[PDB]
């Protein structure tokens, strides 16, 4: 990946990785999500994500958005960043996300939207 | 559309309009967005969004997610919501979006990310 | 109060009600919030806040923000807005909240922070 | 200060500082915010923040919220979080803000709030 791709593994501050297949001349690319952590009942299940990075002035360090369609869950979670390249030339993913719940009705709506962060750093791609 | 198939054309609370396309078996889409409004010195423009909307229970009223790419700005836009039917049988998209601007160094991230909210009706797909 | 003072009372999109006291010199008001919605299995109670409005510049449409110390919870909720005056001479506070609940442990600290907007506009003070 | 007693200064990962004075029996306390980070063209100034703790359960990791109101700037600033104490006794302040900036008309609000976290940890409240 050229510094900067979203393209390859990652892991985030919560132990969660995620891998992200070629991103296209358009900016897109899909991958899958295992999250580390669930308020859930249910089996975590590694999920798709479906995103585009930016390419708008072909900026070396480009934001980027996409959604993680949980496998698990009602929810979605949608993340949107930059990618970084710090002062040592490795790529940190800053994020922010909602994760969106599945309310009852559209008087739930109000509590349905959780917010935070996650920062991503790179995993091999190459196992032991 | 299905009640709350999010295909079909959409307009929000600020005039921004969006289209999206047929979902297939998997939740994904695309489309493509239009807003209304930018604090942007430059033209405004039909922009693509990718998303997937949820399949897991296979819920009349889904939640979903997806990234808007500007084709005028650096930036990113993801909205996550859920898709309502209404006491009258009328689509309600609620939703929440985080817009990420671009930010010159790692250091500038802390302001790069706004939020909001978006409510978004359906729109006639024909034309007078 | 002054056109934009936060001072008096105030409903929302959600049908709660807020009454905040008067502002001092240094900006800063205490009040009550009657939330008219919760995910609580306890008795709602109408619960204090605390806050300050913007007084640099002295702007007509001054921003402000406020935390309101839940009685019935554990949780806090800050909002933070901007009082505007609309076309009619009518005083709209824009608010988005972060509503922050009591998690077990700082590895729980992700899933803790809700997000949303409210609308308020101005309730007689004066009742028949 | 108690285990996890907003009182006293803290630093957080932007390098901003914060002092907190006593938390009467309320859950009440006011303090002054410097902030290490603007996107402002004017002079940085220690600001005052105020707010409440929470006091509901007298829970050793509590909840808390609070304005911080820019002398340099029309915006505020409101964080809420959670006070933890980690694996090593060490208290960690977990919260995320939204920071409101002052814009011009109603229909400049979509674009008014920004959002991040903040994670803060206590310095010594004595110099050498
Ligand atoms: C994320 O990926 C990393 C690396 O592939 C996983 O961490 C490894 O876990 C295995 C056990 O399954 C250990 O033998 C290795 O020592 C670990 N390596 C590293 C670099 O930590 C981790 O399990 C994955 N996390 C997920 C899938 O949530
Ligand atoms: C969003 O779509 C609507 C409907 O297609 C557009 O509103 C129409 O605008 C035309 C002028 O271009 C008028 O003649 C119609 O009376 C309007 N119809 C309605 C229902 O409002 C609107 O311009 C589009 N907004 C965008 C693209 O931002
Ligand atoms: C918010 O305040 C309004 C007005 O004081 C309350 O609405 C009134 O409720 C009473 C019954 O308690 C009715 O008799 C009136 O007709 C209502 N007036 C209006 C203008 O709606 C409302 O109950 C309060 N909501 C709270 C406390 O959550
Ligand atoms: C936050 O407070 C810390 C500690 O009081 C300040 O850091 C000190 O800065 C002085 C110079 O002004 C140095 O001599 C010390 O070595 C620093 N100590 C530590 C522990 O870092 C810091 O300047 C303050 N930051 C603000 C006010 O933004």
């Amino acid at each position: 990946a050229r510094k900067c791709s979203l393209t390859g593994k990652w892991t985030n501050d919560l132990g969660s990785n995620m891998t992200i297949g070629a991103v296209n001349s358009k900016g897109e690319f899909t991958g899958t999500y295992t999250t580390a952590v669930t308020a859930t009942s249910n089996e975590i299940k590694e999920s798709p994500l479906h995103g585009t990075q930016n390419t708008i002035n072909k900026r070396t360090q480009p934001t980027f958005g996409f959604t993680v369609n949980w496998k698990f869950s009602e929810s979605t979670t949608v993340f949107t960043g930059q990618c970084f390249i710090d002062r040592n030339g490795k790529e940190v993913l800053k994020t922010m996300w909602l994760l969106r719940s599945s309310v009852n009705d559209i008087g739930d709506d109000w509590k349905a939207t959780r917010v935070g962060i996650n920062i991503f750093t790179r995993l091999r791609t190459q196992k032991e």
